């Protein structure tokens, strides 16, 4: 996150870190077992680590659980990043608590102007690479498809939206993939990609959560 905040310990409790021998992606847990996070974050040996703040120091309030399967979405491509949405199924249930909890799906899509937050651990220098240990977090409104279309001719899908400011300054980054960007206590978006991080006219994109809500729910279903 460039131009974020620290967001305190365990104020973010639905974010996790995937770890496979080092932090390398964000996720969203979304019920006891199941976590939400980006295709582009596959890989085998996943350790899902919860209620992370400093990813360096175990502080006492963490559950580390490696995952049973990863399930990503059939339609998802590589190359255009469309449909960037994965399931990673928990070995066993975490335990829920104020400082580990599920965040809600939404219900119905966000409209562009809505406030939301997004998190993680990924760089924080959009020229340069500074990486934190305690978790960031960034307040941005979700922009106009229009807007975002003009951003990124060409690439710009109906599973897509952009979020931030066009200013620059303000942006999530890498290795902030995969995790969150929740609006009104929802669940709206996955940190997918963009280019570069917090540059002028090239805000972040945000896989568009709404539109996955019955496979979510019916892969969980029969998983
Ligand atoms: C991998 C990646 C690339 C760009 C951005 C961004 N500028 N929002 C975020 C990311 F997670
Ligand atoms: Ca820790």
């Amino acid at each position: 996150i460039v131009g974020g905040y620290t967001c305190g310990a365990n104020t973010v409790p639905y974010q996790v870190s995937l770890n496979s021998g080092y932090h390398f992606c964000g996720g969203s847990l979304i019920n006891s077992q199941w976590v939400v996070s980006a295709a582009h974050c596959y890989k085998s040996g996943i350790q899902v680590r919860l209620g992370e703040d400093n990813i360096n120091v175990v502080e006492g309030n963490e559950q580390f659980i490696s995952a049973s399967k990863s399930i990503v979405h059939p339609s998802y491509n590589s190359n255009t990043l469309n449909n960037d949405i994965m399931l990673i199924k928990l070995k066993s249930a975490a335990s829920l608590n104020s400082r580990v909890a599920s965040i809600s799906l939404p219900t119905s899509c966000a409209s562009a102007g809505t406030q939301c937050l997004i998190s993680g651990w990924g760089n924080t220098k959009s020229s340069g690479t500074s990486y934190p240990d305690v978790l960031k977090c960034l307040k941005a409104p979700i922009l106009s498809d229009s807007s975002c279309k003009s951003a990124y001719p060409g690439q710009i899908t109906s599973n897509m939206f952009c979020a931030g400011y066009l200013e620059g300054g303000k942006d999530s980054c890498q290795g902030d993939s995969g995790g969150p960007v929740v609006c009104s206590g929802k669940l709206q978006g996955i940190v997918s990609w963009g280019s570069g991080c917090a540059q002028k006219n090239k805000p972040g994109v945000y896989t568009k959560v709404c539109n996955y809500v019955s496979w979510i729910k019916q892969t969980i279903a029969s998983n």
